[PDB]
Order: structure tokens, then C-alpha cells, then sequence
């Protein structure tokens, strides 16, 4: 269930410190199991992460080995990194698994977590009007008779409309028995009522606000975002 | 260029205002153009968004109206609502377009900038596994031998690594030139090389530690990780 590959973590996890410590110029590990017990090359990696300077102390001995994991677990405690049950006698005393665990937590949080970190960056590069169009797309791509490319003329005909709602909920009605109404103020009036009776949706719009040559894109966006806040919304983002 | 209807503002919002004023069973308003004049009904629609008590000034007065408004604006400035240009004069005075504006800044605030609300809450409920899944998988939704469901055994063919890089740098290579190279432990070295020399991308992987029984899910992760870090990061949210 794991396949947790202790000896592929040992390598690639090596792999990774040595990457950092390399864009840090700053010397390679050989061994995991070994070379971080003084504490040293845990500071060492800290420093390039951080940008502080991590003083480390002499020692030969154990005692300095262990003010040097402490100070490192304090930085990385510091930076809300995952340290569940890793102590500094765990680090010194050689606990392999531990080791792993340790590292794991560096890079989940600082290279791992950019994922999510890029994400709501991309969020930030984009407003809700894009991610609302993005949504009605993306709800009306099996739907070949809409096409929806902005918040005002794509909605006239009606058909948009009863297609997002549609896409969502496939039990309120028949999408062809849509289509074949050729009133463009009845396919509207349709999906007004499916969504204030069925939905639970206020008509902030009349047919004649959307069934018309220039029809306002606040009111039909205000009306859509009523239809987001209510119904799934998978959207694309980045 | 815009399709501002403002004659369709003036219902719709009138809608919206009221249906927030049946919400917390408050009086509806009729005109928009001089029911919020005095400032008692802006006040009013800020308690049920707000939660304060705005007390409101007697008035039968200008002066009262304004302070009215004044306090509607720096509740609203609280609330980081946009108010350039909106003055209480201009609400005061009846000037249509700016009571229009203040109205749809509002809207905006607590229904349109809802969208990106929701979306920012559903990340939240998500991890950067997952978000790398949906990425790897919207990235090679066009190369049907591969199928990625794991950060394990979907990666052993060396298959769904090359479709990944593939599918953002067709220029760097031919998909049927490795999907006609039997084998797997070659696909792999392909893509890690294309990866460190075309990508920058630094070679943590061995083909040992994929194509392999038990592949080790962390390295891998990591591994996609990095190449998600330089390609271009289109994800599936909420």
C-alpha cells in the first residue's frame, strides 16, 4: 500500500540535498545515514533554504551534535515544516527511517507544496469574470449549439443559459426539447423559472435584458455568479 | 465596446438589492434613483452584509443624508469595497451613473469576487499530489498509451513521462520515436536526458528506481514536481 523504497529514497533524497547544496556552492553528502549526525550539513542546507545564517557549533561531541539538530529543527519549526516525532536524538543516534522522514518534510514543504503555492499565484494573475467564463465553458463543452465566448451576446438565443444549467443538472429537463424552441425570450424564461423554482434562484433578469442586441454584462455576470454559488464548479486554472 | 445597459442596471440591481433586503426581512426599495438619497437603505443593506448597527441620523436634511453616506462609505472602505470617485454629494445629489457604480462595486464585493472566493476555499481542500495528478493527466489527455493514475506503477513504461514533457515541448522530440522504443528503461533515460538538457531539470531518478515493480511514489512525485515547476501549469480546481 506505502511501496516505500527505502533504498530509492536513500539515493534520490541524497540526490536532492546534494542539488541544493550545489546551487548554494556549497559541498555534497555521500552518506545520508551518516553525514547529517553532527548537525553541520543540516544548518548547511538551512542557510540556502532560509537566507539566515545558522551559526554551528564545534563539537566532536554528541552535546554539539545536538544543539545543532535542535537549532535546525527550531528554523525548521520556524518555517512550519512537518516535524511529527523527529527529534534531535533520532538525527545524532543514526535512525534511519527517521533521517528519511526528516528530508521528506524539507522537501514536501519547499518544493513539493509549490504546486499549491504556483497555483493561487496563478488565482492572483486572474480575476472571477475569467474563471466564471472558464466555468460556463468548460460546463457547456458537450453542448454544440452553444458557443459561450462573453457575458453578453453569447446568452441571447437562450440556449447557453439552459445549457449550464443542464450540464449540472441532467434531471430538471430535456436539453432537446430546448433546442427545438425556437423562441429565444421562451428558452430564457425557461431557464429563469428552472432556476428560481428548481434552483432556488432570484430573476434578477428579464428576457428583454438578455433577449436583445446589447444586453448588460453586469447584470447577465451578477446573474451567472448566482448560478456558480448554487451548482459544482470545476474550473481551469494557470 | 461595453453594452452598459443603463437602463437594465437600474432593474437588476434594484433586484439584487432587494433580494438582499428579503433576506434579512427588510424593506424593499422601488426607485434606485432617489431611495437611497438620504443614505437610511445603504445602511440598512450594510447590516445584513456587514453584521454591525449602523445607527442611522434622523434627517430630513442634507447634512444628516451626507453623514448617512459617510459612514456607508467608511463602512464600505472597511470592507475594501472599490470607491473611487464615489463620493456621498454624488449619492446624496442623485447622480445616477455613480449610485449605478456604487451598487455594482457592492455586488462585486459580496457576490461577483465570490467565485474566486470558492475556488481559493476548494485548493484548501486539496493537496499538491492531487493537483499534480489532474495536471499530469490534463497534459497527456492526447496520448492514448498512456493513462496516469499513480505516482507508482503508471511511470514504469517510461510512456507517461515522455507524453508529459511532450505535451508542452513538441519540438524536442518525436511521441512515436519512443513509443516505438521497446524498452522501458531506455524511454526513461530519453526523458531524464531531455529533462537535464533540454529542461535544466537535474536527474534525481535512475530507471532502476521507476521501472521497477515497487517504484517508490515520493522520488517520482518529487521528480514530476520539478518538471511541473518549469512547464507551463494548467490544473482542474474545486
Amino acid at each position: 500500500d506505502s511501496y516505500e523504497r527505502e533504498d530509492v529514497q536513500k539515493k534520490t533524497f541524497t540526490k536532492w540535498v546534494n542539488a541544493q547544496f550545489s546551487k548554494f556552492g556549497k559541498q555534497h553528502i555521500e552518506n545520508l545515514f551518516s553525514d547529517l549526525q553532527d548537525g553541520r550539513r543540516l544548518l548547511d542546507l538551512l542557510e540556502g533554504l532560509t537566507g539566515q545564517k545558522l551559526p554551528k557549533e564545534k563539537g566532536s561531541t554528541r552535546v554539539h551534535a545536538l544543539n545543532n539538530v535542535n537549532k535546525a529543527l527550531r528554523v525548521l519549526q520556524n518555517n512550519n515544516v512537518d516535524l511529527v516525532n523527529i527529534g534531535s536524538t533520532d538525527i545524532v543516534d543514526g535512525n534511519h527511517k527517521l533521517t528519511l522522514g526528516l528530508i521528506w518534510n524539507i522537501i514536501l514543504h519547499w518544493q513539493v507544496k509549490n504546486v499549491m503555492k504556483n497555483i493561487m499565484a496563478g488565482l492572483q494573475q486572474t480575476n472571477s469574470e475569467k474563471i466564471l467564463l472558464s466555468w460556463v465553458r468548460q460546463s457547456t463543452r458537450n453542448y454544440p449549439q452553444v458557443n459561450v465566448i462573453n457575458f453578453t451576446t453569447s446568452w441571447s438565443d437562450g440556449l447557453a443559459l439552459n445549457a449550464l444549467i443542464h450540464s449540472h443538472r441532467p434531471d430538471l429537463f430535456d436539453w432537446n426539447s430546448v433546442v427545438s424552441q425556437q423562441s429565444a425570450t421562451q428558452r430564457l424564461e425557461h431557464a429563469f423559472n428552472i432556476a428560481r423554482y428548481q434552483l432556488g434562484i432570484e430573476k434578477l433578469l428579464d428576457p428583454e435584458d438578455v433577449d436583445t442586441t446589447y444586453p448588460d454584462k453586469k447584470s447577465i455576470l451578477m446573474y451567472i455568479t448566482s448560478l456558480f454559488q448554487v451548482l459544482p464548479q470545476q474550473v481551469s486554472i494557470e
